[PDB]
């Protein structure tokens, strides 16, 4: 039964996790933004990077953005779409919260959204985060509507990678 710690020193091994610039610390206290979250599913699920494509129109988003990559790969594998559609704006700096992670996994996993389900979610996200809390990847007292923390992240991406085995 390994930590928090010791599950993020395996991903990290692995390549999916990364740390912070001039310490090994790992931070399990801070948050993520949507850019690495999506670097971490392309890590995690062995997407393919998609470069020299641009499906949204944040502000600095193009060519010179290291993240684009893998939120392309992201976008087309279905994982992730972004906040508008209709002015297709991903949000990249913006922090990946709860219940925006579980929708990812739980799509990943092909674990099928729970409707009617009942908790604190935003209404697009209840079905989402009812089938994460139920797969175990985030606790039912998390708060879906909170920035996940790295800890949350780490714990939520390691039991999902068994699950694919
Ligand atoms: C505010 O709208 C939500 O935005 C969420 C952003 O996080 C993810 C995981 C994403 O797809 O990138 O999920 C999004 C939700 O689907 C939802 N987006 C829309 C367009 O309805």
């Amino acid at each position: 039964a390994k930590t928090t710690q010791e599950k993020f020193d395996a991903l990290k091994e692995a390549g999916v996790f990364s740390g912070y610039p001039g310490t090994t610390d790992a931070k399990l206290g801070q948050d993520m933004t949507r850019a690495e979250f999506a670097k971490v599913l392309v890590k995690l699920f062995g997407l393919k990077e998609i470069h020299g494509q641009y499906s949204y129109k944040d502000k600095n988003y193009d060519a010179k953005n290291w993240a684009a990559p893998f939120i392309e790969a992201v976008t087309a594998e279905g994982l992730m779409q972004g906040k508008d559609l209709t002015k297709k704006i991903f949000d990249f700096n913006g922090k990946i919260t709860v219940e925006e992670a579980s929708k990812t996994l739980v799509t990943a996993l092909k674990l099928e959204p729970v409707k009617d389900a009942q908790n604190k979610a935003t209404d697009w996200a209840k079905g989402y985060f009812e089938a994460a809390v139920n797969a175990g990847l985030f606790s039912k007292d998390a708060n879906p509507k909170a920035n996940a923390t790295r800890a949350q992240l780490v714990e939520a991406a390691f039991a999902a990678d068994e699950m694919s085995k």
